[PDB]
């Protein structure tokens, strides 16, 4: 099971002994990340991605070409966790952002290079109401 | 985590090994599971045939158009999902493979106000060139 | 309000109800009123349909490319409104009633620069779900 | 004609007393909405309705359900009152919009639930020129 | 060859004496402009464009209808310049735009109204590395 | 300016007056230059096309999907932006003659890290008025 999009998403979501579920992910050539942003606005979102990305080791410091990649990944699924309009994601105050990076050779490293993913759970809760409404997203592209 | 109609519905959409394992241990705690495959992404031949599904299986019952309106918004937002913007310029035979579940119930805190519905698909896409697939992956939650 | 073409073009799309009467009041007003009804939700039968009522009753003169351009273009970006997002993944035998309108003349205030062309349109789009349609809308405004 | 596409639409564009208009439709079992802003700002807009929408009886104070419903049938017109790139409604100045806001059941309330729309017409005019341009736009949801 | 797409980039892309190229193309019935800026900014592009066009003679300096044709124009090229989210092109920094806008008529004038045409050329350097990425971009509209 | 694949790429695509002499200018700096045309603008008809003459002429080798995957993502982007929005809604018998632009080479400064590849189209469209064409163009830059 090499699938870098289902892989992250299962990752996201599982709070089964995630710090177990990285290391069998790092162990078998992956490079993980895994994070949380109280907000659905693209840019706090991809500010705190990136850093999240480059302290691990998901990217290099300076390079366009990784980052670009990263960028577009996120851009695709903060298009999911927010339902269709992008921009509304800024509107929505009270929310909260899981999300799980992950880069590799999704086809055995085999002629191929490397792939990155963003896997993005939201959920809007209210302050009497607990939660009010789940959000999945995922960007999946090419290094 | 707890009962999030949407995080269950993934994790069931994604994780297919012993499904009447997952799906007994569902319906045992007041759920209502339905899972399905679709060799189409058209829009119609996608609703119609988790219309069917969900409705062939005591999902949703057939009556009113309500139950059938709140399952077609779910599909159609999960639907928007699978359908984006790479794959916008990708329809000559696309070789397209779509699993899907549905779940229906409700993610009971306390308030219970109604049923929720939450479908969410996971197919894959093949592309023109030798050697490559792409996964497409949407989720549409709708309260009935 | 007072001479407001887009505004004029629209209450004339959206009101069906002793046309003549609100057709003949318009053209009283050195304008020229023209409207149809296209079954199909296609890029080339719209604006076909939509290039020949326009021509085929003096509202454009058929010699040069200009008018038939002005017209094309409020057409286009009317017809651009017609379908948008969630209209983008519905292209099944989706059942496309388009009833459309188009008015030509100046909205002359002082100025008097040149003429003006409102292409609006008003259809409905049934979904794969029963009892369900949606109303779709859009107006290009163009001078000519 | 229960078409709460073709009504706010004819509401917005009717200067006829709208007075009576509204009274008529909500003794029709309707949630009307009337207003004006000076701008087709993406965020004025928005913040600009959401006020109208909640002080009439249009929208509960706090619901995530219903402001979702909102946002996007605003967001919808939102993209038509702009021509295209909704962006470009930041840049004009000296502009303005009226829209009108509708909320209830489009079929007759048989097994349905309710349905929103938010009509927006707007006007780009010049300090010389009175008016340069007439824009619509409609967006319909259901909550 | 009256293509006012092919020309503009042509001329964006061509270092070969530019003022001649112009010149030729003015004297030709055709309204140039040629530019730079240091962002791929929506906002900071615009402005800077409105600006190098008005002054030149490329546009009036009061008219709703000449400016939407040309912000519009330029929002095409902007998604392309920027590959696919614009949003994207405002956390880029290190970057350059080549600009080159043209106006006329590219059907001979005959029966014809004035059309134009936004190039982009960018490019995307790092402080180490000289350039990392060429992006282009062409926006065309009829005014 | 100097050797910067893009630029070379679409000043190539651009100019079609003695290409030989453009095309072996080239060649002779160890470059990788291929053209062709294309009737069709779907994307199976354009990458299937592209994919060929690319390999047919020693612009990429046909062994493993990695070049033949760096190129593909190449193509999709360029294509990306020959198809944008107003021509999103032209689908229709839409006469389309796509002329495109393959380069594969090292933008080689110092660093040489690996090679290139630069996929650049620019065809014309019909539309559904008389006397109008529309110029598309895009261009995908890939690391090989």
């Amino acid at each position: 099971e090499r699938r870098i999009g289902r892989l992250s998403v299962l990752l996201l979501l599982n709070e089964a002994e995630e710090s177990t579920q990285v290391e069998e992910l790092e162990r078998d050539g992956w490079k993980v990340c895994l994070g949380k942003v109280g907000s659905m606005d693209a840019h706090k979102v991809i500010a705190a991605i990136e850093t999240a990305s480059k302290k691990s080791g998901v990217i290099q410091s300076e390079g366009y070409r990784e980052s670009h990649a990263l960028y577009h990944a996120t851009m695709e699924a903060l298009h999911g966790v927010t339902r269709g309009e992008m921009l509304l994601g800024s509107l929505l105050r009270t929310v909260g952002l899981r999300f799980a990076v992950l880069r590799g050779n999704p086809y055995e490293s085999e002629a191929e290079g490397d792939w990155i993913a963003v896997s993005l759970y939201g959920t809007i809760g209210a302050p009497i109401k607990g939660l009010e409404h789940e959000t999945f997203g995922v960007g999946i592209n090419h290094i």
